[PDB]
């Protein structure tokens, strides 16, 4: 019987597997499916089932969030892999250990396990994840495979732009951005994209 | 941010391989049976190719499989794009990322040209029903090399007897797996013995 | 990349424990017997970072070797210390876990070889493997996610007094669907 | 736990048809200063026989070859010895240690590989490729050879004449290509979304 199958759960059952999202990145999603118009063709996110009955969501948290507040219920879903024989504490070091989840806070701390947020609803902004991901958007670094490769940008531009650019002007953070994205700094990131 | 769940009937899937092994096949027509919306349903890893073809990436097995038990349609996700190339760019790029498979059922390597555009014109590689079976019985482990399989179909094709897996398959088994097990199969994914 | 060298008492280790029993192992091949290289990435100063080969390291360091070749596959010498390791870490380049496979901040991961913790339970995985136990695998630090399981399942005690004891008893987790989640398994399905 | 050897560079046994001969012509041009505690050393696999293969920087060890250097540092990472000829290039094309394209992108038998860096055919869109990444038009990336990919991208779409008689204009018009809508399906592609 060879493997991955449709499921269906409540957004707020899935259980985040990390801190913080680009809230702006959450806001332009909820826009896109603000204005859009069976199950054929929803979103489906990948998922891992986790310790008692509880799917852990493994990606796409900025959608998933995007959708809880459209006031969306449901969510498709596919179980790419079983740890439910597991103990908590055992779980989310397998977890960790196979770099599933993201404890870091909306200031790029590192933080515990038990830290991680149990409900969607509770994401934490990181607005220099959701100017990573502008950033992407705009061309400055390529898509890799990765895992976690805008939270590498985000955590670089945080030591090198003022929040204070960020909330007083996005579009001038942007372009500040774009310039170190190009500049032999910015080298030793993952999708890096510039002059040798 | 993005997938989406879609469908095609089965008989418009276009394979990206030449051969399967026909004992896993059946195996897994055996289960499906035996088991019990959409919810449920299996769901296939597809590239969008050229006019509107949607190519399956992996799965072969369960698709036919799915196919011989009567089942009409799958659930599919697109994952890639590239309806913007033309015939040959195309399988060059499927190549280039080993989307593609082009092996005959005794190992050769093909054109593009000669892929099978069903499921139903999946050739044999009984080797590699023979990789599967020594898979499940422990012989090497899982690993994400696509195509691990078949790097294990070779080996044992170089070295069991055709014949020997007609005449009796736990035979070739056995043979296998004191391959399997022994330093001779160390260069391969998943190897599992002693060092 | 291209050759070079370092005192074996200048490497800067990425992760705080090894398994001391395969380091004793290594040294009785090395003993009872084309020069060692091993990957350093270059991080602030000149400084090298070992990125792998800490049991063999170590062993050479205990058998009295003063240097050993390397092989420089990453600069990340434009960076601050604490960049640096949250780099290192993104990376996966960094094991930031005691003998008690305890996770310690990048701050308290040792400044020399011999610094090294020794985790038996990194030994006891160490052996599952060379004996058939699951297979080498590309997934970083392998043999410490098959330590992390060992150690939840078999007394400190047994595996400290009785190796081979321990080791039958990992043998047959090992082939067990309790192990079926880790990397490398190897067993009936 | 690999360990270090020298080989004579003809003795090596390549491992693909073609290189950029403009970037191997650079490579030199930069070696040319400087000035073994120090010098390269480079990936191979131990093959039937006792022989070597070259398992990356064809580009480095040809501009070698052609500034008279006559060894090489080499590290053996994976030993295949145990195998038979045929069965050691299957296992190559699997794992993808081989690239059997020639200069024109089209696919050879693994029998056509040159035994001998001096045969390495030049692949001008390789070059292109390289001047193309490092001009910042698409980013390294851990797939296997991307350069070739983005040679085969451009190959299709600019002509010939233009990468022999005027490097620039070509390096330009790939520069434009890079960044459309066009690439996007290229490993690092980096243009706007």
């Amino acid at each position: 019987i060879y493997e991955p199958r449709l499921s269906r759960i409540a957004i707020d059952k899935l259980r985040p597997t990390q801190i913080a999202v680009g809230f702006r990145e959450v806001e332009l999603k909820r826009k896109e499916w603000r204005e859009t118009r069976d199950f054929l063709g929803n979103h489906i996110v990948p998922v891992v089932a986790g310790p008692k009955d509880r799917a852990y969501l493994i990606d796409h948290h900025h959608l998933v969030l995007a959708l809880s507040k459209e006031g969306v219920e449901h969510v498709l879903t596919s179980e790419v892999a079983k740890f439910s024989h597991l103990g908590k504490d055992e779980f989310w070091s397998v977890m960790d250990h196979r770099n599933l989840i993201y404890p870091f806070d909306a200031q790029g701390l590192r933080r515990q396990s038990g830290d991680i947020p149990k409900n969607i609803h509770d994401l934490e902004d990181d607005p220099f994840r959701s100017l990573a991901g502008a950033l992407r958007m705009a061309g400055g670094y390529a898509k890799v495979i990765i895992p976690f490769s805008e939270f590498g940008w985000a955590d670089f531009l945080r030591r090198r732009i003022d929040r204070d650019l960020l909330s007083d002007s996005f579009d001038d953070a942007l372009a500040e951005a774009m310039k170190l994205a190009k500049s032999r700094e910015a080298r030793h990131l993952p999708g890096w994209c510039g002059v040798e």
